[PDB]
């Protein structure tokens, strides 16, 4: 392209997502057009995750994401306090409304009253509902598409249980699916962990998270979250039943909240992206193999052109027979060299070159998007050899990104190591008192020496925390090893 | 239930959709909760249609369905005149916005400017984009869920072409897919046809439509539409290229618009529904076969209970192996008789009863939701015999509804036959001048003698229009046989 990734990331990223026809800037801000290239990736993720959560007993539904003031003033539902911002609709044209209506506000405001209605007995539990929708914020700084965006697409699940053991179960299950989406579909390694008291979700008891690392900016990013809410909302909303083990006082529902967004795509783009542009993991690529007729002359036959085209469609029908996603760019108007670059910049995993010389030898050429390696392949071994290169591409992408995580995620036991390491461009696991004010402190001091933020308290830390080890503050004993870094 | 379909349709319909757990009334109006039972049907339709249009080269995307006034006053885009109502957002809380932003307004306002940008050469054509989203109106009378609703889910496709032949092609193709969705997935017979000058889409040259008939209300309903827009919008939006056949003056894009909604479900419900509640066509049922252990006594063994349950799961795993959607209601808390009624009212096509007496004889019982017919089935012939009953159920539902269309869609050649027939509760095909004022007339006179509306000008009329045949008005010659009836 026109920008190196290792010189100007921001320019590089902007040109990559535009030239690959993934997004188009819209006549809003922090709001963009999701073109089919990008949308396809989301749909791939959507297909996988949708299948998995259904094995868990979660069902999809639709909730009207608006509400009347007439319900808020009268306390049919409630708005929590930690939750800005509720944008209202006031004017059906230039004729102000009898009932003005609130946009968003929160999923909780809209859903939980209905959960309350649906829960009469213990028989009516669990309640596990997911929805795929869109959600808008109203504050920005300089919204990068995908990473920090005002508008996005996502799913969020809301579950209600009779016990805590059940609720706790789903939280880790769902978090793992998210870890799969990153590690399996996107070939992006993540760090599973719990969020600190500061960074956790205000409305819940605890928040689990997956954290992905971006070695370009040297920052980390939150992949997805699974919240245990406990009874904080079932009390606030009177979602309540009675259990014949105690017949009885009224017992409250245990709840869960989990969401994954389109930022996955931005992570994918930032991790795997090339100076030749996008590069897609075969698991999510709209097109994994592109068939391109190479060799056309302005002196070539007209029976050979019809034959060359027929061979391209022969490969295509065969690859379709093994569930490979394949396109044949059979166009007069563009040079093959153009098509090469066009699909290279859109990061199609395999380029399948079909030329008459090779076609004579009853063979073809497969080119890898990642390494750029060309392998001559027998026509007979098309289905097997190509499926093998796709799998090997997925593995290579993940392996490489996994080697960046282990290399840029190290341990610091003091504050002066911590600052030294963080400014090298890594994320760090440190001994931590676990205290909000100390977190606030670390952010402030690390900045002008921006600031390092708490990412998660990893389920599996690199090292064991020695008894008597102090937090980096020095004023307190360290409760747990905690992962810190400048984030998105 | 608590209401007969043939006494109080409105009550019957309201209880059917609530008791089958399809929808829940929300704290808005004309706005409802789409529960997973209903949502599943939409997802079935979504899966089929999504596949078909992709064979046509249409790709999915996402457009931010809001816009800034800052774009409307400055004429970056335009708002058409026939298009109310543009509700605005003004208040991010109680702090009015620098940029207030418009909701909806029209897909055209948001998309076509970008189409214009995307079209530079003839190479950049066609442009075929679909999106699955949600759309809100702001006027009602007494919004029935699904039929006439303020809020709904739908898809709409927008296509741009270099020629008219291409555009014309897609219109009929897309309309046919809609006809399939009704006739194949929903087993609902439809009448394909063109809309009159009055009822057509203001922004387009012509509008094609599918019309379904509901013998309960005696009314018809519009299933879906495919619009040819011609150049009306490519001129309005400067979507323009140049063609080397004439190099050249600037030629304009030919455009298309097609949408299908969730009203399908309401049609399905109204056509096939029972006095025992919902009944689902196997093609769209979330669950086609429900396995229910029958025979449990409070004197039954505890090794036979573990055996009976194992047999239920044996059938279940087998049916899953032939891509049948199956559930085993293995619950302690409800009588089998309860489960019978519970799934009967949710209209599960086949009830699969597993009892110990039958289990001794190495057999089971399959019950049809439609006819209520029970057939004793050998365990060995589970996969074949059940798949055969499902197909036969789909056929039976469609056949019956097709026999209602032919019976309630007749020909009238005068105005006094027309009124006689229409008040019997049928839809009618009449000789028609094709004139808006006459249409307006027919609506007025037919009402107090509400009013009959034009449905479509059928591609294939029942009878041939004899030369010299007069329109029902009598003041004009009849251009074409036209289908009329009171509608939704
Ligand atoms: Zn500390
Ligand atoms: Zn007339």
């Amino acid at each position: 392209l026109e920008a190196k990734k290792e010189e100007n990331l921001a320019d590089w990223y902007s040109q990559v997502i535009t030239k690959s026809e993934m997004i188009e800037y819209h006549d809003i801000s922090g709001c963009y057009i999701l073109r089919p290239w990008a949308y396809a990736i989301w749909e791939a993720i959507k297909d996988f995750f949708d299948a998995e959560i259904k094995k868990l007993g979660v069902e999809n539904c639709y909730f009207p994401m608006f509400v009347s003031q007439s319900a808020l003033e009268k306390e049919k539902t409630h708005v929590a306090d930690f939750a800005p911002e509720v944008a209202w609709v006031t004017r059906s044209g230039k004729t102000e409304l009898a009932e003005p209506i609130a946009i968003r506000p929160t999923s909780e405001t809209v859903m939980y009253p209905a959960y309350a209605k649906w829960v009469q007995s213990h028989r009516d539990l669990p309640i596990k509902l997911n929805q795929w929708c869109n959600v808008v914020r109203w504050e920005f700084k300089h919204p990068q598409p995908f990473l920090r965006t005002r508008e996005f697409l996502w799913q969020e699940g809301h579950s209600a249980f009779a016990t805590m053991e059940e609720a706790a179960e789903e939280v880790l299950q769902i978090l793992d699916l998210y870890a799969q989406v990153y590690e399996e579909l996107l070939a992006i390694p993540v760090v599973k962990g719990r969020k600190t008291e500061k960074e956790k979700f205000a409305g819940g008891d605890y928040t689990t998270t997956i954290e992905a690392f971006i070695s370009a900016s040297g920052r980390a990013i939150q992949g997805g979250t699974s919240h245990h809410l406990g009874q904080n909302f079932s009390k606030m909303f009177e979602i309540v039943f009675e259990d014949p083990k105690i017949p009885g006082e009224k017992q409250f529902a245990y709840q869960n909240s989990w969401g994954l967004t389109t930022r996955t795509i931005g992570v994918m783009t930032m991790v795997h992206g090339d100076n030749m542009g996008l590069v897609l993991p075969p698991r999510v690529a709209c097109v994994q193999v592109v068939i391109i007729p190479c060799g056309i002359t302005n002196a070539l036959s007209e029976e050979d052109k019809e034959a060359l085209i027929a061979k391209c469609n022969d490969y295509r029908r065969r690859l379709l027979s093994v569930n490979i996603r394949v396109r044949a760019d059979l166009r007069d108007n563009y040079s093959p060299g153009w098509k090469f670059n066009h699909w290279e910049l859109k990061g199609v995993p395999i380029r399948l070159e079909v030329g008459p010389r090779d076609m004579k030898s009853c063979q073809f050429v497969a080119v890898r998007r990642d390494t750029g390696e060309k392998l001559t392949v027998a026509e007979n071994e098309a289905e097997t050899k190509l499926q093998a290169i796709l799998e090997d591409i997925q593995v290579t992408l993940f392996t490489r990104a996994s080697e960046d995580l282990k290399t840029h995620m190290v341990v610091a036991n003091t504050m002066e190591d911590f600052q030294k390491i963080l400014d090298s461009g890594k994320i760090v696991q440190i001994p931590f008192c676990g205290e909000i004010d100390c977190e606030d402190w670390i952010k402030k001091t690390t900045a002008r020496d921006m600031g390092a933020k708490s990412l998660c308290i990893p389920f599996k830390p690199l090292c064991e925390l020695q008894p008597g080890a102090k937090c980096v503050c020095g004023k307190n004993p360290a409760k747990y090893y905690t992962l810190f870094g400048r984030s998105y």
